[PDB]
C-alpha cells in the first residue's frame, strides 16, 4: 500500500489554489458562519480532483472562449458576451458531472483581470488586450452554461469571434456594490438555478476544533480594503496528491508543521480524508510562525485523536 | 539512494517556467543561432535550482517592492522607478551569488502586465483598510533602467497620475507590450541585470546538444501581446512542475544523460524518445523546425540512465 505523503514545501513555496497568489499566512477563524464549500482547491487525499479543480496553477479563476458581441448592462463600463471552452480549448460539455467549466471561479465578486485576443485570421495575427471585470454574481455569469459577460473600460477595441484569454488580476473593489463573499458561490447557471457536482463542504466535527486555512492576500483595482482568499489545500498539494493517489488508511491524517532549523514542532493538525486541515484553536486571526516551515505527514490517526491544542 | 523519476503530467497539465503560461506544445528549432542560456526553469536533475529559478509559479517574471518616484524618460507614457525587494518581501542582498533577485524576467523585451498597490497607512474612516490602485503597465527590460541585480527597475504606464510613490508595488505578468521592431522582443537575449556595461554574473550555464543529429527540445507557449501583430512565444527548458518535482526529490544523478520516452498512456505506445541531461534539457534526434504534433495526453517516462554512446530513435 503506497505510503501516503505531503510535498516539503515552506509556506512561501506555495501557492494558492481559488486564486493565482502566493500563499502568505496560515489563518483561524471559528466564528465563521458562512458554509465553507469552495470549489477549487478540492482534491481527496487519494488524489481524487472534486468540484472545479483542475492543475494548472495558470487555470485559476481562467477563462478561453471567444467573444460573441457587444452588450448592454446597468453595471458602469462597456460589455461583451464571452462564449467560454475548456481552459484546454475543447468545447465545453454542460452534461458533465462538474459545476461548471475547470477553474471557473468559486467566490462572488467582481475579479478584475486582463482579457487578451489574438485573431484566427492572418501573416501575422492582430492582437488587443484591456483591462476587464467578470461580476461572479451577475445573472449573466452562465458558465455551466457554456458563456459568461466581462465588462471593460474601454469602449470599443474587442473584436467579436476571435479567441480570448481572461488572466486574473485581483478584485475590482470590495466595496458594498461589488458584492464579495469568498465563501458564496455563484450560480454557475444562472440565478434561480441549483448547483449540482459540488465538492462537498466542509466542517469541524470536534469541539474545540476549527478550520486552518492558507490565506492569501489579494489586489484591488481600487478603493480601501485589504481582501483575502481562503484556500483548504495550497495548489501544490492538490498537484501532489492527484501524483500520488495514495490510498487513504483511516479518515485522518496526523500532520506536523515542523520547523526545520530546529526539528522542533510547532503545532499539530488533523488532515482530513476530504482534503482539508483542522487544528485546536480558539481564536481567529493569523498563525504567527516563520515561513521556513512546513507539513509532515506522521501517522494516520482515529477520528476521536484529540490535538495537541495550538 | 532514491531512484529518478517525472512527474505523470501530460502537456496540457504543464505551465511554463518562463512566464506564467500554460504549455502549448513540444517544439524544436535546430538551426537557432542564438546561444541558449535561459535563467527561469533551470534546474538540475538532482535538484539544484539555478539562475533565477524559483519555485512559485506567482514569481516567474513578477517583482515586489515599492514606488520612489516618477522619472523621466525618452520614451513614450509615464515612468516610475520602484525598488525591487525578493519575493517574499525580505531586502534582496545584491552580494548574493545569483543573476538578479529570484523570479526576474530572463529576456529582453516589454513585458506588459499591472502594477498593483496597497498603502501602509490606513485610514479610520475606511475602517483601519488602506487604499488601493491598479493599472497597467510595461516594463522594458532591455532598458539601462532595467537594474533589478542593484535592487531597483522602471516600469511605465499609460496612467499619468494614479501611482504612489512610497507604498507597496506588486507586478503582475500578462504578457508582451508589443513584437514590433522598436520593442526589441527577444526571448534568447538576456537582460543585462546590473545595467548597461556591466557583466551578468552567477548564470546558470547554457544548453546545446552535443551528438550530431540532435537538436534541443522545448515545451513552448503562446504569450499575450497588448497589441499589433504577432504570435510570439516563450520556449522553456523544462516546466515549471518538472522544476517542482525535481527540487522535492534530489535523486542522485547516476549518468550525464537520463533516456524519456514520450507515452501515449491510451495505446501505451512510445511516440519518440528523448536524452534528459543532467544540467535539466532535453535533446531529441530530429532534423526539422517546428512543433511536435502529438496528444497532449502523451507525458514523458523516464526509462533508464544511459552512457555516452547512446543513439536517439529519430523521431
Ligand atoms: C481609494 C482610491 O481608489 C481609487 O480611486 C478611484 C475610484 O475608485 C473607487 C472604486 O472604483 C469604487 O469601486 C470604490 O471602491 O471606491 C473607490 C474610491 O474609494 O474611482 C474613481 C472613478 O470613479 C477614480 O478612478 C479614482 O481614482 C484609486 O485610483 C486612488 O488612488 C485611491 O487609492
Ligand atoms: C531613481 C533614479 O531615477 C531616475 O532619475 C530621476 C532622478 O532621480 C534622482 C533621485 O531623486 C535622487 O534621490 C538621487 O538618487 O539622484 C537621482 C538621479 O538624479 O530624479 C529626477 C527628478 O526630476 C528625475 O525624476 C530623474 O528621472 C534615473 O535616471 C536614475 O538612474 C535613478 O534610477
Ligand atoms: C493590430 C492592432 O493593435 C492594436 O492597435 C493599437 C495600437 O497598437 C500598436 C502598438 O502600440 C505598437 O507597439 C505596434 O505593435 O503597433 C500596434 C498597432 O498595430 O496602438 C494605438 C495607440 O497608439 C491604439 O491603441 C490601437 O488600438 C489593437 O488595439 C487593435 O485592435 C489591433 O489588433
Amino acid at each position: 500500500s503506497k505510503p501516503f505523503t505531503l510535498p516539503i514545501l515552506t509556506l512561501g513555496e506555495l501557492t494558492n489554489s481559488r486564486f493565482p497568489l502566493p500563499i502568505d499566512v496560515l489563518y483561524t477563524n471559528p466564528n465563521e458562519s458562512a458554509i465553507v464549500q469552495c470549489q477549487n482547491g478540492r482534491c481527496t487525499l487519494d488524489g481524487e480532483l472534486q468540484g472545479t479543480t483542475q492543475l494548472l496553477p495558470t487555470g485559476i479563476c481562467a477563462f478561453r472562449g471567444k467573444v460573441t458581441q457587444q452588450v448592454q448592462d446597468e453595471h458602469r463600463g462597456t460589455h461583451w458576451n464571452m462564449t467560454v471552452t475548456n481552459l484546454n480549448g475543447t468545447p465545453f460539455d454542460p452534461t458533465e458531472d462538474v459545476p461548471a467549466p475547470l477553474g471557473t471561479p468559486d467566490f462572488s465578486g467582481q475579479i478584475y483581470g486582463v482579457i487578451s485576443q489574438r485573431n484566427t485570421n492572418t501573416n501575422l495575427p492582430a492582437n488587443r488586450a484591456h483591462e476587464a471585470v467578470i461580476a461572479t454574481y451577475s445573472p449573466k455569469f452562465t458558465p455551466k452554461l457554456g458563456n459568461i459577460q466581462f465588462s471593460t473600460w474601454e469602449t470599443q477595441d474587442v473584436s467579436s469571434g476571435q479567441p480570448t484569454k481572461f488572466t486574473p488580476v485581483g478584485l475590482a473593489s470590495v466595496d458594498a456594490n461589488s458584492h464579495f463573499d469568498q465563501w458564496t458561490l455563484p450560480s454557475y447557471s444562472g440565478a434561480l438555478t441549483l448547483n449540482m457536482n459540488l465538492a462537498p463542504s466542509v466542517a469541524p466535527v470536534f469541539p474545540g476544533e476549527c478550520l486552518l486555512f492558507f490565506r492569501s492576500f489579494i489586489p484591488l483595482k481600487g478603493g480601501y480594503g485589504n481582501p483575502a482568499i481562503d484556500c483548504l489545500m495550497p495548489q501544490e498539494w492538490v498537484q501532489h496528491l492527484y501524483q500520488e493517489s495514495a490510498p487513504s488508511l483511516s479518515d485522518v491524517a496526523l500532520v506536523r508543521y515542523v520547523n526545520p532549523e530546529t526539528g522542533r514542532t510547532l503545532f499539530e493538525a488533523k488532515l482530513h480524508r476530504n482534503g482539508f486541515l483542522t487544528v485546536a484553536r480558539n481564536s481567529a486571526g493569523p498563525v504567527v510562525a516563520p515561513t521556513n516551515g512546513y507539513f509532515r505527514f506522521d501517522s494516520w490517526v482515529n477520528q476521536f485523536y484529540t490535538l495537541a491544542p495550538m
